[PDB]
């Protein structure tokens, strides 16, 4: 029953409620984010530089915080929110915590998990896995935890060039 994002729901860090309809059109890179890893650093500012550059072109960058991988996203949204602007400026579109493993998943999750498999089994593996997302709300790619951003913009590309 379930066939592109646009169909869920999801809070914003702020507590609104978000339809994914929002991005419908736009390349969405989805990605599971802590403030409390040495991987911090390095995914969040490609990320935003990523998002200065493309934005303007389509790109959709999603995060969703989710404290399931060596506890490392535990501060409440008010604090994880303050932390990623003051650190790295952040101006792509930040969520509220969320899981992404287990049957509590969020159901965004549980989609892009069904959609596009894991290696060995589904589940998300660490912090910062990435999910691509097509123009018509299709997961298309997975990408590893340690999958530096950069290292996706060639995809991104291709599907920044598709109607």
């Amino acid at each position: 029953s379930w066939n592109s994002i646009y169909e869920f729901t999801v809070k914003d860090i702020n507590g609104v409620d978000v339809s994914l309809e929002k991005y419908r059109g736009h390349v969405c890179l989805i990605v599971n984010v802590a403030c409390k890893s040495g991987a911090t650093d390095k995914n969040y500012r490609q990320l935003q530089e990523m998002h200065t550059r493309l934005v303007g072109k389509g790109l959709r960058i999603l995060a969703f915080p989710c404290n399931q991988f060596g506890g490392q996203e535990p501060w409440a949204e008010a604090e994880i929110k303050k932390f990623v602007t003051e650190k790295y400026g952040v101006q792509f579109d930040m969520f509220s915590k969320i899981k992404v493993n287990g049957s509590d998943a969020d159901d965004l999750y549980k989609f892009l998990k069904s959609r596009q498999h894991g290696t060995l089994t589904n589940n998300i593996k660490w912090n910062f896995s990435k999910f691509l997302v097509d123009r018509q709300g299709q997961p298309v790619k997975r990408y590893s935890p340690t999958t530096a951003p950069y290292d996706i913009e060639g995809d991104i590309m291709e599907l920044l060039e598709k109607k």
